[PDB]
Parts: structure tokens; sequence; C-alpha cells
């Protein structure tokens, strides 16, 4: 039961990395070039795009992927230098759990579960409130939901192993 | 008879991967930049493109290709860790069959068998119904048909081997 | 006499692959962006480009190159698994001959021997007949002729070897 | 206590390099193409962009990363040629400390801690003072703060080891 | 005297390949996008660009570089299969000489020694004669002269060795 | 004293190559697209850009870097074929010195020490004198000064070693 | 009672003529230049304007004013030539009554009682239905109502006099 | 005292007519052509102009001028036909008083005492509220105030004479 | 019976003159400014407008009106100079009849009975056949029919009087 | 001496009226259409034109001309009704003097003695200060000076006659 | 025979004046606004229009009409002052004949008998020869022919009377 | 001899007035709308037009015509009031002579004898010197020469009469 858990954790991690690396950089390529607002005021598109999308999804996901692999690198560097291992194993498992729960919660609080097609903006230099229009909202919603599901699976598996060792 | 089946399955898989990887990313590059509607309303092109092409073909095909190769990776990781194999062989064959039938059915239900040159749109902020025009419809239809044929071949071969073991 | 034939077949194949891979992808890059028609009708450029160039030359050539190398891959995979060879040699030679004659005939029937600078279009939504103008016709004609010559050489050589074994 | 310090220094360095190399080149790609000023004067955008952003952040960070790794390369080349080592160790540690403090101070003096959305320009050929608008200010502020934090960590660690040897 | 000739021939060949491969593809990138004619007629720019630059310099140089390295590949493939060598050496030297003289003569007859800044065009659909303007003529002239000089050196060296063996 | 000189020469050479290879190709990417002149005459921008920047800095630097590494390649090829060495060492040192002094002098005579923001042009088809505006002048001035400093260091070191052997 | 009726009929007629002659020609001056439709199709504005306003109000009113004054001119010309008068008086009164009732009914059937701000058009070459926008609708509605009121007064007065003579 | 009142009434009336007739038609000529709103929506300018200026000042003033001269025309036509006069004098004086008070009150209720430079509009097809800009507001305010003053003088004089007869 | 004929002829003539003089010059004012063709060719609008409307209706009608009043002017000038009259009366009646029949026939042969909304043009410099769109076709058709009716009435009356004298 | 004064006063008045009436309305016709500011802000041209030219010169001059002729009209109407004259003569002379001095002073205080070619504007919605450019400044300055000279002559003459009667 | 000649001369003169005065000013109104050349050079339209139409037809015709009526005015002024007449009659007849023959010859030499639709221009600043397109050529040709016919009639009549007196 | 001089003076004056009044106002109508300069600087067209044409020809001619008729008006007003005449005759003749010589000299000094097609401008805000292009230069030159000739004739005649009285 604990044998397969490691195999599936490794497979899930590699699957997530591959999905992010091969296709995600090209859904977001035209994010700002196809963003448009109904206005004649210079500079309003810049302010409204910046307010609607402060940090792009793909940047957040790359950062999370890199940060959740640091304890393994630390353990490897330690063992390489060696040339209390069990204490290091315990601590790195604890740290990985904490990091993955923090990142999932932050994703939920930053983005939610959908990307709408319209946005209402009231930032200077825009006069009163203006209406703006988003590029590719459905594909981005699908990507959001898929990433949340994968990260949930990973959280479940790591809690499984944590309780297995105890 | 069962000897050649493995060889042809491997050759078909590699052929499909090569065709998708080398040329497909450059037919779809201008999909939205050359999409145009007969209108003077800001934001109508975005909504109508999003409604006509919710998920691009190339994204779906990359996802399918990656997902149909996961049982092999699991089997490899298991055997590497080992350093009931036959039960694993049976189960992974079953899973591969199921995954490939599901993906073929989903392709048929999402896209059909042709890409038309005109599209009729009635989404806000467009006033009533508008007419829009697609880029490269014939090449995309050819690509659709070719991919369906290859996936059908793969389904047939996997059912062949499933019935061979029994 | 039969000794040099293999050497020249290998050299011709590699030469063709190199020419296609290094330069051909950048002659066709601006094919649709520099295509223009004399009209004020929205959507006419898309329809007329699609009717003039249904499948681009470079796509056809990549497909042909990949498909004419499949019998070798099959033979290699068979011999690797082995770890009636002569029957396989005979059959793969026959298949290669057939495939290369089919592809050369199809090229002639799809494209002919020249690319003209003007095109006359009568597809909806264009009103009556309109005149359109092509990008880089002379270079594309040179490329067409060169590829036909190379494929003819390959056909001759394979028939040579077929008659050598008999 | 001195054992883990080396491991964490190596991990911090690699983390910083990865973050800069994978994502940073694509936040700054549209820096000048989406810079706009409220004016009808030709040449004012060029002068005002040049005055607002004399050296781009990403250029400065690449230069710093390369320059802080030179003492290690020198030590490696020396030891390779050898085929007073401790004196070289002392000197290279001193030099690394000095270089990293200089670069952090220079960053603070060149850029500060935020990127504002508006800029006020009074350079020829602009008539009197004009108002200009920046692209992606929030993401760039986040990047600035993150890089300062990482470099501070590195400074602390190197002072730690310097005082450890004494 | 014959010892150094081989060394310098190899060095000249590698130098030419490096110069062509690293920088030449980016001088010609904007060749047609920055070509402009004084006219209001649709389609005149396409015809006049095609008449002024039938085959681009960089295509011709890549083709020549690849074609002048084929005898070496043939000799290598022959010797590999072997696992009258002197007759092959003689013949391949003769062929290389002929190929390089033909390519140099063709360059002179196709392009000459300079690229002018103005071009006079009288092709349909242009009305009478029109004036057009070229991008980056001085850099292209420098490149032309450099390539002619290198190819002349190579011709001299190969004739040297031909007369050395006799 | 002569021991460290080799180490620092190697380190300086590698540093220069890295700086040129990683960042320099992307400062100059928009050199002509953001060049603008105050005029309504077609073709004036092309002529004035060509007169202001006959050969781009990055082309000159790549050429110099490649040409100053040829004597080493010659020496390596000679020693490989061998499988009067000191005479070759002397001669290649002399040649490297000469080449580096020539390239530094040529840089000074071609470009000077700064890139101004305005340029005054009087070339046909421009009527009388017109005013044009440059992109990113400050960054290009910084790059110029840095490259001059590095090349000066290299000249000093090579003269050092020349006088060391005598 | 019959004495004042003539005075008020003359005053009403002159008032109507003055109102039409002095101001009405300048409300309708920009009728077609400020008519606009939401479309990119050439020729749609012409067809939709023609369908919305077949005959302009001011043309109809001028025609009516001229046609209702013809019996008086006939009577004057007859009396001038004379140099059964009562029969002519009776007949011209009858004719004036008939003409004014016909013109009022026709106005009601052609135009109604209001001018709306939006118009829905489905005429070739417009694709399906389009939305168009009118200039100065409120002023035109006020003018319509005023003219109907005046013509009603005139009808009442002429019936009064008709019944007075009997 | 009653002698001069008639003279000044006649002079005031003629002065008002002259001011309206000679200059007023050319202040309002560009009223709609120089009206502009900050928006990209087709048809918003028409709706907002119509809502801001339902009836133009000059139309109202022409109508008032014509309507306040009708009792005199009636009296003249009566006396001409005659070829109880005092009763007619009394009645026409009463009617003139009433008409002029009504028109002054209506002016105050329709327009007020100033024309502002900005207008806030919320009419379909405009999205939410938009800002629009008026042409020549100061001159129009001056004209408004002048006309109110003149009409007040006329009211005072007519009440004077009414109380004089009693 | 012959008494009223003169009265009605005079009334019809004056009515026709008034209708032409007051309103007709302002229906045709925008005839060429609102004429548009679907094309990108310079000069095609001029040629197609000239071919569709060689002589404008209003010019033809003014010419006809002036030419049908010349015999009266001749008779008046003769009688004024006098200060065989019946022979002059006969001849001028004959001439008026002939002139009016000729002008009516010419109108029918030049214009017909309707003005269509579309026109098909094949004149140089237009490429093949193009489609063009007319301004105000319905109003112009109404005007055509009205003018034909009036001229028919005049013809009938003049034949009446011709047969009356005999 | 007093005899000629009346003749010259009448001639000066008529000359001024003719100059204003025949040419002045066509210098000012394009006053706002050729007014332009260096800005991209919608509505700034309207505000800056309104602030630079609150009341146009030609309006002020027409008003002054009409107002300085009212005492004569009053005197004429009085004498016509008569069908103490000297008291009326005295009073009207006094009033004319006062009116002409007031109008000359007001002209000086409103406009000064020149019209500059540049104007500096700081009114909302313009951001900070902008530069604007005037149409036909020299002709307008000449007109200003001429009108001041004529009005001065008239003032002198009226004071002459005032002191003549005493 | 000589009696009717005067009557017809007077009628022809009045007819010509009426035709020129009522319609001719509105055929030529858009002469330069609808003149267009195929070029991108600023100022070419002005030069080519000026070279194609140095003096407009309508200016020449007005001048001729005014100049051919001067002898009558002279004779009238002489006879009015009188309050050798036959000598004046003779001389003015001679002068009128001469003036009308000169004007007809000049018309033929300036304009010919047709107005073509295309014009070929080679004036600075136009580069080489350009093609331009004329407005309303057919109507202008008709006008030309009509005016020549009328002037010929007048010449014939005046020679008739000259020979009548002798 | 002195009898005809008055007749010809009156005829010349009336001829000049008619030529100026009927046609001259419509040659100059588009003077500034068709004035264009080769530049991208806002405001340069205004400054250069103002510097090229400070006072338009037609304004100068109207002013001169009005000012040369003032002595006659003075003489008429004097004689009307009378209801030393010879002294007035002498003085007005002297004044007319002086005025006409002054105006002719001023014309020569202001305008010269031709209107060129090109103008060279160096006024702020134009950068250095720019080239501008004039509308209708040939017609304006013809008008200039004609007006000079007429004014010369008038000068000659007035000197004739001056010397006749003595
Ligand atoms: O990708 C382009 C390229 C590749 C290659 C190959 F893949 F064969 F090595 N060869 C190139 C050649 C060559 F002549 F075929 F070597 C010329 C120009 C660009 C080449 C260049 C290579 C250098 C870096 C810039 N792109
Ligand atoms: O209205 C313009 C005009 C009018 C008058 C006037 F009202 F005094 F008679 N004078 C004009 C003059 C004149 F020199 F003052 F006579 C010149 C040019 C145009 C004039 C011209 C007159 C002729 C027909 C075209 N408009």
């Amino acid at each position: 039961s604990t044998m397969i858990g490691r195999i599936l954790l490794t497979v899930v991690v590699i699957f997530r990395i591959l999905i992010v690396a091969i296709v995600g950089e090209t859904v977001y390529d035209d994010e700002q070039t196809m963003f448009v607002c109904n206005t004649l005021q210079p500079g309003c598109n810049q302010a409204c795009y910046d307010r609607a999308f402060p940090i792009s999804h793909i940047r957040y996901w790359v950062f999370q992927i890199i940060m959740v692999c640091t304890p393994s690198l630390c353990f490897i560097t330690y063992s390489v230098h060696q040339s209390g291992i069990s204490r290091f194993y315990i601590i790195q498992v604890v740290f990985r759990n904490a990091l993955e729960i923090g990142f999932l919660v932050g994703q939920y609080f930053l983005y939610g579960f959908s990307v709408p097609g319209l946005y209402e903006c009231n930032r200077y230099p825009c006069i009163k409130e203006v209406e703006c229009y988003v590029s590719r909202p459905t594909e981005k919603t699908v990507f959001l939901v898929f990433m949340f599901a994968v990260s949930g699976i990973c959280v479940v598996l790591n809690l499984a192993e944590l309780n297995h060792l105890g």
C-alpha cells in the first residue's frame, strides 16, 4: 500500500511538470496584445490590464513548481557532501507538506475558480468606469481547474505518507 | 501473428508523435490573429473566437498523447523500484484500452469531421447575429481526418492484443 | 556497380533531408501575411488564400519524408526484437518503391511545375471574380523543380536495386 | 553549523539562477512596445523611455550573476593548472563578499523598491512636461522585491562563513 | 609546404561555415518587410521585390556550403562500408575543384559586387516605371565582398593541392 | 607572476564571450523598427538608418571574437596532425597580438565612445536636411565602453606575456 | 363670424409658409451625413438610409404648400383674362377642401407621429439585420407635430366656410 | 411719457430682430460637427447630442419672434378688409402681453442662464456614463443673457402701456 | 373650352418651373460624394460614376425649360421692335409643339422610368467587373415620374390648341 | 469748418460699414477648423479654443456698428411720429459720444493690439500646459489696427462737433 | 431679312448668358477636390492639376461674355453724355466682329474639342511619369461643344449684318 | 479728345469692378485647404502659409477699389448738402491721382509679377527648412498681370485729364 504511493507521487509530479512546460507558455502569449477596452483615453488599457491580471498564472505555477522541489535538492546535496539521515527525511517530508498546502491555499485566494470574459475598471487615467474584454477565457478556466485537481491529489498523497510514517 | 502486432503498435505510436511534434504547432499559430468578423463593435471578435474554438485541436492532441503513455511509465517505475508482474501487465493493458477509447469518443463529440469556413455568432457584446471568417479550414480538416484514422488503427491493435491474451 | 548504388542512395536521402530541414521553413513563413487581393470585402483574403493554397508545400514534403522512412524503422525494430530476414528485405524494398512512386505522382497532380504570380478567385464572400497577388513565386518555383529532380533520382536508384536482386 | 551553510549557499545560488533564467526574460519582452506618452510630437516616446529606463533590470541581473561566479572559475582554473591553496581560498572568499555587497548597494541606488505606473518627462524634443504610462508595473515591483530578498540572504551567509574562518 | 595546406584548408572551411551560421540569418530577416515602393497600386511591392531579389543571398550560400561537402561524405561512407582508395581520393579532389569553380562563377553572374539602394521596376500591375528602396544595402555589400574573398582563397588552395599530387 | 597571467587571460576571454553571447543580441533587436525621422517622404528612413549605422556593433563584435581565436585552432589542428613546436608558439603569439591591436584601433575609428540620441541626415531621397531619433542610446553607450575596457585588458596581458618570453 | 374667418385663414397660411421657409431647410441639411450603421460592409449605409427615409419631410411639405395654392392662381389668371364668377368661387373652394384633406391623410399614412432614434434594416448588401442611428430625432418629432396641428386648423376653417355658403 | 414708450418699443423690437438675423445663424452652424464624446461605441455621439440639445436656441428664438408679431398682422389685415376698432386694440394689447410673458418663462425653464462645457450622458447605446465636450460655450452664454435682458425690457414696456390705458 | 386651355397651360408651366427651381437643386447635391464602389483601385469611382450618370437630370431639365420658352421671347422682341402677326403666332405654336415632343422623347431614351440602387461597371482602370452603390434612388425615381407626367400634360394641351386653330 | 465735418463723418461711417460687411466675414470663417493643439487628449482643442477666443472680433464689431446707429433711428422715429427738437439733437449727440468712447475702450481692454501665433493653455481636460497654433494671425492683426484707427477718427470728429455747438 | 437678324442676335446672346449663369458654376465646383493621381509623393496632385487645367473653362467664358458687351456700353455712355453717331455705329460693329473671332479662335487653341479621362504628368516633384484621373469628362465635353456652336452662330450673324451695311 | 476720355475712364472702372466681383472670390476659396508641406510637425502648415501669404490678393484689391471711389462720394455728398465747386473738382482730381499711384506702387512692392509653385520656409515650429506646395499658381499669375495692366491704364488716363485742365 505504501509501495505504490511513491510510484504514483513521482508519476503525478512528472505529469504536472510536462503539462506546464510543453503547452502552457503559448496560451498566455497574447494576453495583453488582445486585451481591449472601450475608450479613447491613452493609457487606460495599461492600467486596466495591470489591475485585472497582477501576476500571470504561468509565472505563479513555475514559481510553485520550482519551490516544491527544493527539499529534495537539499537532501541530495547533503548526501553528496556526506561522501542522522532519518531526521533529514522526516524534516523534508514535513516541509514539503507545508509548502504544498500553502501554495494551494494561495492559488485559491489569488485566482478563484473561473476567468470571466468582461472586466469593470475604475483606475486613473480612465474616466469613471469602463468595460474591457478578455482573451481566451474558457481555455484559461479549464487550465485553472486542471491545476487545482492535480495539486489536490499531491496534497492527499503527501498526507498519506506522513501518516504512514507517523 | 502476435509478434508483428507489437512492432506495428510501436511504429504507429512513434509516427503519430512525430507528425504532431514537427508540423502541427505551426498550422495553428495564426488562429486568432487572422480571425475576423463583419462588425464595428469592440470586443465582438474575442467573444466569437472564444465561442467558435473553446479548446484548440493541438492542445487536445498533446494532452491525449501524454495521457496515453502513463501506464508504461508506471510499469517502468515499478520495475525499477523492484530492483506479480503479470498482474501489472494485464491491468496496464486494460487501462490503455479504456483511455484510448475514451479519447477517441471525446474527439468525435468535441469536433466532428470538418472545419467550416463561416461561423454565425450571437454572443454579447455583438448585436444580434454576425458573420465571421476562419483561417485555413481545409488544412485543419485534413489534419482532423488523419488523426482520427491513426487513433482508430491504435484502438484496433490494442483490442487485437487484449483478445490475444484473453 | 551494386556497391556504389547503396552509397549514393544514402547520400541522396541525407542531402534531401538537410535541404528541407535547414532552409525551407523560412521561405514559406510569410505566405499568408503577404497575400493580398484587390477588394474592400471583409473575409475575401481568407477564402482566396485557402482556395489557392490548400496544403502548403512544406507540409507535404515533411509528410513524404517521414512516410518513406517507415519500412527501415520496421526492419530495425524487428531485428532488435529478434535479439526469414531475407523475406523482410524483399518486402520492405517493394514497399519503399511503391511509396516513392505514389508520392512523386501525387506531387505532380497537386502542384504541377510552376507557381504563378497572379490568382483569379470566385469564392464567397467575394463579389464576382477578383485578382490576388502571391509572395515569392520565383523562389518557390525553383524549390519545386529541385525537389522533383531529387525524387526522380531516388526513384531511378530504387528501381535499379529492385532489378539487381530480381 | 558550518556544514549546512555550504549546502544552503549552493541551493540559494541555484534557485536564483533558475528564477532569472526561466521566466524573467519574458516579463520585459514588451517593455518599449507598450510604452506610450500623451503627445503628437515625433521622437518623444524614444527620449522618455530612454530617460525612464536607462538600463533594464534583466541586463543588470544577468551581469551581476555572471560577475559573482568569477572567483570560483579562477580557483578551478588554478587547481586544474596545478595538475598555497589556502591563501587562494581566503582571497576568493574576501572577493566574493566585496562583490556581492557592491552589487546589492548598486541595485538599491539604481532602482529603489518600486516601479510606478506614471512617469513625468521633460526631455527634448518634448514640449514642456508630458505624461507617460508604464507596462506591467506590479509584476516588476514583485520581481524587484524578490531579488533584493535573495541577495540579502546570500550576503548574510557569506558574512557567516567569513566570520567562521576568521 | 603541402603539410600546412591541409590545415589552412580545414581552418578556412570552418571559418566560412561559422560566419554564415551565426550572423547571416539575421541581416536578411527583414528583407521584404522593409522594402517599399512609391505607389498606390495594390500588388506592386510584391512584383518588384520578386524581380529585384529572385533568390536571396543566404539561400544560395547555404546551398553552396552543403553541396561542396558531399564528396567527403561519399568517401567516408565508402570507407565505412569497406569495413582502389587512391582512385577515390583523386576523383573526389577533381570533383571538389570543379564544384567550387562553378559556384564562384555563378555567384559573380547572379549578384555582381554591390547592392544598390534604389531599384527601377516596370512589372505588372505597376503602371509604367516606379522607384523602390532597399533595406541595409551597405552591410549586404560588405557580406558579398567577404564571401567572394573567402571562396577565392579556397579555390587557390585546392588548385595548389591538385598540382601538388599531379 | 607569469603563472597567473595565463589564468586571467583565459578568464577574461570567457567572460567577454559570455557577455556578448547571452544579452547582446536582444538590445539591438529593435534597432531599425524604432528608428524614426520627421518627414513625409517615402524611403527616407531607410537611407538615413543605413547612413547612421552602416555595420551594427554586434556584427563587428562577433566577427572580432571569431577572428581572434583562429591561431589557437591552427595550433590545435597542427598538433593533432602531428599525432618546431616552439616556433609555432612564438608565431601564434605574435599574430594574436597584432590582430587584437588592429581590432581595437578599428573599433575606435568606426564608433568612437558614445551613441547620440539625434542624427542629422542629408541623403537622397530626403529633401535638404532632416532630423531622426535613435532607440536606446544610453544602454548602447554603456555596452561600447564596457567592450573597450575588456579589449584593453586583453591587449595589456598579451603584451605582458610577449615581453615575458622575449 | 364669417368676417374673421377669412382673416384667420390668411394669417394661418402665411404663418405656415414663414415657418417652413425660414428654419426648416437647416434642420434636415445633415440628414444623411450623420446617419451611421454598425457594419463593415460597403454600401449598407446608402441602402438603409434610403429605406428609412424614402421622401424627406421638407420635400413633402414644400410640394403640399405649392399645390394648395393653385386654385387661387387659377382664379386670378381667369379674372385677369376677363379684363359666372360665383361658379368659379364655389368650385375653387370645393377643390381646396379636397386637396387639404388628401394631403393631411397622406402625411399621417407616410410618417405617423414620431421619429425614433434607432432603425432596423435588412436590405442587400447588408448581411442579416443591422442597427442604425438617426440624427436629431426630437426636433424632427416636434416639427412633425406642429405641422399636423397647423394643417388641422386649416381643414377646420375651410369646412367652416364651406358650410357657411352651403 | 406715453409718447416715448411707443418709440422705444419699436426700437427695441427692431434691434432684437437685427441681432438675431445677422449674426446668430453662424455661431450655431458647427454645433454638432464639433461635439465629441470619449468613447469607441458607434451611435453614442448622436444620442448624447440629442439629449443635451433637444431644441437649438436659434430655432426657439426665431419661433418666438414670429409668434409675437401675429396680432399686429391680424389688426392690419382687419383694417385693410374694412376698406369697434378700439376693442381690437385692447384685445391685441392683452394678447401680446400674454404671449411675451409665456415665452420668457418658457425660455427660463428650457435653458436656464448658462451653457456648461461638459455634459454627462447615460443613454443607449452608450455603456454606463460617458463624458462629452461642447463647442463655444462662453459665446452661447453671452447670447443667452443678452436675449433674456432684451425680452425683459419688452415685458416691462408692454405692462407700462397696458396700465397706461387701463 | 378654348378659353380655359390658355389658363391651364400657363398654370402648368409655372408649376413646373417652381418645382424645379425650389427643391431639385438639393436632391442632387451629394450625387458623387456619396457614390461608392467595392474596390481598392485609384480612379475607379470617377470612371464608374461618369459612365452611370453622363448628364445629370437637373441639367437636362433646366436646359429643356429654357429652350421651350424661346419662341415667346422671340415673339415679344418682334412686337417690341414693331413699336403678319398671325403668321408669327402660327409658326411659334408649331415650333413649341415640335420642341416639346422632341424633349419628351429624348428624356425617355436617355433615362427611362426608374433609377436602380446597384450599377455594374467594366471601365478602365477597374479590373474586370465591379459593383457600385447609388445615393437616394427612390426620391430620384419619384422625381422622374412626376416630370414625365407634367410634360405629357403640356404636350396634350398644345396639341389641343393646335387642332383648335387648325 | 463745421460744414465739412458732417460730410466726413458720414463718409467715415459708410466706409467702416462697407469694409466690415464685404470682406470681414470670410477671414474668420475657418477660425476653429484650422485651430490645432499638440496633444492626444479628446476635448482639449475645444477648451483651448474657447479660452483663447471667447468672443470673435467680427461679432463684437457687428454689435458695435448696430448699437452706434440707434440714436439716429430714435430721432427719425420721433420726427416721423410728430407728423423741443433741439433738445433731442443735443441729447442724441451726447449719447453717441458716450457710446463710441465706451466701445473703443472696451475693444482695447478685450483684444489689445496684436494676435500672436502661439497660445499656452492649461484648462481641463488638458494635462498640465499644452501649446496651440493659430490661423491667419497677421491678417487679423492688420484688421485690428485698421478698425482702431477708424474708430479713433470717429471719436475725434464727434468731439469736434460737440465743442462746436457747446 | 435684316429685320429678323437683330431679333435673333439678341435672343442668342441672352440664351448664352442664361446657360452660363444658371448651371455652369456647379459642374466645375468639385474640379480639384475629385482630381486624383496614383502616387505617394506630397505635392504631386497640385502640380499635375495645375498643368492639366491652367485656366478653367468657366473663367474663360465669363471673361469672354463680359468683354464682348463693352462696345454697347461705350455707345450707351456716349449717347447719354450727348444729352457722328453713324460713325460710332460702324466702328462698334467692326470691333464686335473682331473680338468675337479672336475669342473663338483662342478657345479652339486653348481647349480643342474634348476632355479626356486620363492625363499623363511629368512635373516636379513627381518622379518620372504618373497617371491621373479626371472628374466629369463627358459633361464637360458636351458643354465645350455647345459653347462652340453658339459662338459660331453669333459670328455668322455679325458677318451677315456687316455685309448688310457694307 | 477730352470728351472720350471720361467715357473710357468710366468704362474701365466698371470693367475692373465686374471682373473682381464676379469671379475672383472663387479662385482663392481653397487657398489654405490645399496648401501642404512635407513634414510631420504639428503647426508647421499654419506658420508657413501665414509667412507665404500675409494678405491675400483679393482683400487688397477690394480695399483698393473701395478707397479709390471715396472722393466721388465726398463730392456727391457736398453737392447734395448744397441743395467753390471748381476748387472741389480740382482737389478731388488731385487726390484720385495720388491714391491710384500709391496703390499701384504698393501692389508692385507687395507681390511682384508672378506666383511660384514652391515655397521654402524656416519658421518655428518647423525644424530647419521645409518645402511647401501652392495651389493654382498659373491662374493667380494671370490675374496679377491683368490687374496691373488695368490699373496702369487708369493711371495714364487720370494723368491725361490732369494735364488737360492744368
Ligand atoms: O539554425 C541555423 C543553422 C543551423 C544549421 C545546422 F542545423 F545544420 F547546424 N546550419 C546552418 C547553416 C549551415 F550552413 F547549414 F551550417 C547556415 C545558417 C544557419 C544554420 C543557425 C545556426 C547557428 C545559430 C543561428 N541559427
Ligand atoms: O458678394 C460679393 C461682392 C459683393 C459686393 C457688393 F455687395 F458690394 F456689391 N461687392 C463685391 C466686390 C466689390 F469690389 F466691393 F464690389 C468685390 C468682390 C465681391 C463683392 C460678390 C459679388 C458678385 C457676385 C459674387 N459675390
